[PDB]
């Protein structure tokens, strides 16, 4: 198929990656950048991430999800699915709003493209309504991470797709954290796409930190997976 050929055929071997993101939440403002390296052939992500201005007022768990389904592995019997490497190389935008239960929200507008060999998440990020003691501006989030399947739907309408999910972050007091996922994403250019039937990707993420790091950071490890086409 000379479209499942194309997009695809630039995400064969390990692709560099660039990510930037300038945040305002609440009027905390801040920026980071991330680097490194995705293999989609094996679902793979490798990520290390700086907060260039300091203190990150938020916790680096409430980041992860907008922090590249590009690099999500599909299965043989689903490249017919792949909306996200259809885009490529012009990219696609994605959008959302992250409803933190009892707390604020986060609404993202992210550029995921091509610079020459690098792929580049250009990312900004708005917090309103945040609590400036609660869970998310009160740095109350444990550094970890839950695995959590993620359902992609087709909208033929606006030529892209719908993304749903719940994240359950775990808070210090053994309790959990509410974050409900509401996303778009659109190509940028103006040919055609992969619109996908209905299917999830199943995300593993595990956060660490550089033992030579002095900055605020987060190293970023993800598997992602496309299923439930059998």
């Amino acid at each position: 198929d000379p479209m499942v050929s194309k997009g695809e055929e630039l995400f064969t071997g390990v692709v560099p990656i660039l990510v930037e993101l300038d945040g305002d939440v609440n009027g905390h403002k801040f920026s980071v950048s991330g680097e490194g390296e995705g293999d989609a052939t094996y679902g793979k992500l490798t990520l290390k991430f700086i907060c260039t201005t300091g203190k990150l007022p938020v916790p680096w768990p409430t980041l992860v999800t907008t922090f590249l389904m590009c690099f999500a592995r599909y299965p043989d019997h689903m490249k017919q699915h792949d909306f996200f490497k259809s885009a490529m190389p012009e990219g696609y935008v994605q959008e959302r709003t992250i409803f933190f239960k009892d707390d604020g929200n986060y609404k993202t507008r992210a550029e995921v493209k091509f610079e020459g060999d690098t792929l580049v998440n250009r990312i900004e990020l708005k917090g309103i309504d945040f609590k400036e003691d609660g869970n998310i501006l009160g740095h109350k989030l444990e550094y970890n991470y839950n695995s959590h399947n993620v359902y992609i739907m087709a909208d033929k309408q606006k030529n892209g797709i719908k993304v749903n999910f719940k994240i359950r972050h775990n808070i210090e007091d053994g309790s959990v954290q509410l974050a409900d996922h509401y996303q778009q994403n659109t190509p940028i250019g103006d040919g055609p796409v992969l619109l996908p039937d209905n299917h999830y990707l199943s995300y593993q993420s595990a956060l660490s930190k550089d033992p030579n790091e002095k900055r605020d950071h987060m190293v970023l490890l993800e598997f992602v997976t496309a299923a439930g086409i059998t």
